[PDB]
């Protein structure tokens, strides 16, 4: 007997993550759950075939059904075009999806009692609230061919005025230029959910910017946050014996490095992206981090793995070599989507399973069964022997059996 | 010791206090220079309408060596704090825009200082691009619905290319425009490659070319074109390599590395990542920062951290404090060393190095600031007996620099 799951939007990806995603479905999802799954193949071949429409279609299904689970995808550059014989150098599916849905990507490492960190202090978790909208992820970058003038212009809707700003005057040779932006409502939602997360977890909140250099752009964030804090959350923080503090990114990164964790870190889009990878790695592995996009509507979520398609490990796989790619971040992408689905649908069993799987995952690693990366945390990469770890198939076989054991034990 | 021509930039807050101690105890008692001093303090800048900065920058150009103390970059709160005419631009953005080049940043290590990042056993050198991007950009507020368009217009004026950045349909927000020059990128690559070869370590350039295909792609394209057509052979001979990576991957790789590489960074990335790297080895006060200009003759040395406002507020409150002066002493040594290099000066070169060795020796001897004591004992366990206050630490350095030089004169 399987659990009556509900409506889940599914997005298939590329390379190593594609191989893993199917193994998750085959072994951990479908033998226990019955879903009205809405699959979109966001692999580079089908994206190129549909002229990236499948990506737009996948984002719209998430709006409709409120739950989306995404597999890591290839964002094409010149090399990829040449590799896959692509029509165009397509935009990142994540950028496309995130700009349509909006909200905040909450990124948090998954801990195991036996997995040593690279950063000594981090005894308490760090949660990054990455602003999933605007900035460099909806930018307008172009190449300046030669001497000329680059200008950024603004024209209000009423046609009553116009502002022109000199970006630069290329007096000799060419170069590059780019325009980027953000909206107040998007920043406001970001602030709201950033403060809300701090209260639910009971931790101080930090907002990093470079407002000293970007006095207007970065200052708008600093102000919008502060205003909403003073006028809507200040008292509640004092109630919970926590605080909100804006800091320059410079200070912030150095502060976290020497901290002991236990704080919500509100991050501007780009900083969120880079810093979650620094954080993930500092705890242990890049394959050991949850990533959930919480939309401003309070009811829609998009869960994924923070890492990419693990191209390097996939090339070993193609060559027929031994592979040990971490599927935990991709497994939790499923458990987090299902956990929210259960919450939306008042589903006791689905919630139980979503959690059961997360516990199964951690327990297996805490039992000595892990991938190479996790073995490298224990013994150090140069000292890692073959017997120390399990391969991607071997590790999914252990998770599979342990999950069968756990659910059978649950039925009493 | 006649040092020669050295451009000096006075600073602000805690670093303004320390700067005078380096001059009072460690530089003037042993060196007499043609000090072209410029006060880049927040008051003088406001008085001179930021001209002193533009002048200090043109002075480093003429004299080829400049030493800079940390300065306050004004925001809205500082305009209230100092009663400012305007929110003046960072003296650093001005100086770096006029001079150009790469800011090479590296942590100063001591055998007794535990790190925060377990694996860093070889040094990480950041090659920060000192020009363009977020540091000479136009940002502004969009107060309501309307269009934001970026446009390029060639010199001949026979073409125009507009570009919709965003059409704001309901409500406003913020918008910004930024740029970088092909020649500056070319200079950056040249210095990065040359740095890799001198040190004998691989080079890694990190960008976001999958997102900013045209902009970050020009950086990836210039580095590869130069490496292939000029340095590949030189690299391959020393068993070293060049490899471009996405910033995400680079930071995760740096964290799990043993160090031992040159990290070429876009202006912003260099800014932030150099702080992550400095704190990871130990503290923000334990890092060298040198701007190496495209002529290869010009250099501007400085401290990577800020003016240390939290420390300066205690000093203002008549409180003891314990701030790291090494980062700021090395700004002096690294300038004096380059001056000696251009001048072909033997004594000044010997002295610049002597001061560096004393600095490290004192800390490995056990005489240190609070930051370095927190590395050993952990901040919740540090006692007053474990460290020295800023004056006390400068007293030991001064005493030891006196020992070293008298011992050096083989007397
Ligand atoms: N969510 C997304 O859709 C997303 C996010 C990021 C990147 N990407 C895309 O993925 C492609 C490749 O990106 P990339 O190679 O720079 O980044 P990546 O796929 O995250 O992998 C970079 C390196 O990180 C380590 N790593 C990442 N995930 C791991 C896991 N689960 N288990 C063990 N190690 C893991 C591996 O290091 P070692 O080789 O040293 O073991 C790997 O080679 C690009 O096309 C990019 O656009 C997509
Ligand atoms: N190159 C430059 O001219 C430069 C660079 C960056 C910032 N700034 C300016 O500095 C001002 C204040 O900056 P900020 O407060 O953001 O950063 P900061 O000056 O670097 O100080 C922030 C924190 O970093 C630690 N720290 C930094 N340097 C230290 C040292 N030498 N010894 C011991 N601890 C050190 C202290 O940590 P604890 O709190 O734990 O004691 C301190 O509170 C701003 O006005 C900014 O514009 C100047
Ligand atoms: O969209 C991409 O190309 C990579 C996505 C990424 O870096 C992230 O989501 O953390
Ligand atoms: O110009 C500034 O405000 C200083 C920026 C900074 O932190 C640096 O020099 O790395
Ligand atoms: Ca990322
Ligand atoms: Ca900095």
């Amino acid at each position: 007997k399987k659990i009556s799951g509900g409506s889940v939007v599914e997005m298939q990806g590329d390379e190593m993550t594609r191989i893993i995603w199917e193994l998750i479905k085959e072994k951990l999802i479908f033998p226990y759950v019955e879903l009205d799954l809405h699959s979109y193949d966001l692999g580079i071949e089908n994206r190129d075939a549909t002229n990236d429409q499948v990506t737009k279609d996948a984002a719209e299904a998430i709006k409709k059904h409120n739950v989306g689970v995404k597999c890591a995808t290839i964002t094409p550059d010149e090399k990829r075009v040449e590799e896959f014989k692509l029509k165009q150098m397509w935009k990142s599916p994540n950028n496309t999806i995130r700009n349509i849905l909006g909200g905040t990507v909450f990124r948090e490492a998954i801990i195991c009692k036996n997995i040593p960190r690279l950063v000594s202090g981090w005894v308490k978790p760090i949660i990054i609230g990455r602003h999933a909208y605007g900035d460099q992820y909806r930018a307008t970058d172009f190449v300046v061919p030669g001497p000329g003038k680059v200008e950024i212009t603004y024209t209000p809707s009423d046609g009553t005025q116009k502002v022109t700003y000199l970006v630069h005057n290329f007096e000799e040779g060419g170069g590059v230029a780019m325009g980027m932006y953000n909206q107040d409502k998007s920043i406001e939602d970001f602030a709201h959910s950033s403060f809300q997360m701090a209260l639910s977890k009971g931790w101080p909140l930090y907002l990093s910017t470079k407002n000293t250099i970007l006095k207007k752009y970065d200052g708008r964030f600093k102000d919008i946050f502060q205003e909403i804090y003073d006028k809507q959350y200040k008292s509640q923080f004092e109630a919970q014996k926590i605080w909100y503090e804006h800091r320059l990114i410079d200070d912030m990164v150095a502060q976290a490095m020497k901290s002991e964790g236990g704080f919500i870190w509100a991050c501007k889009n780009y900083d969120g992206d880079v810093q979650s990878d620094s954080v993930a790695q500092g705890y242990g592995s890049l394959g050991m981090m949850t990533s959930v996009l919480v939309c401003p509507d309070g009811k829609t979520v998009e869960a994924e793995a923070a890492h990419g398609t693990v191209t390097r490990h996939y090339r070993m796989y193609q060559k027929g070599q031994e592979t040990s790619t971490n599927p935990i971040a991709s497994i939790f992408a499923w458990t987090r989507g299902l956990a929210h689905r259960a919450k939306l649908d008042n589903n006791k069993e689905l919630a139980f399973f979503a959690n059961a799987l997360e516990e199964v995952s951690i327990e297996t690693i805490e039992a000595g069964f892990m991938t190479k990366d996790l073995a490298a945390c224990i013994k150090g990469l140069p000292n890692v022997q073959r017997s120390d770890y399990l391969n991607t198939f071997e590790f999914m076989d252990k998770l599979g059996e342990n999950l069968k054991i756990k659910l059978a034990q649950a039925k009493l």
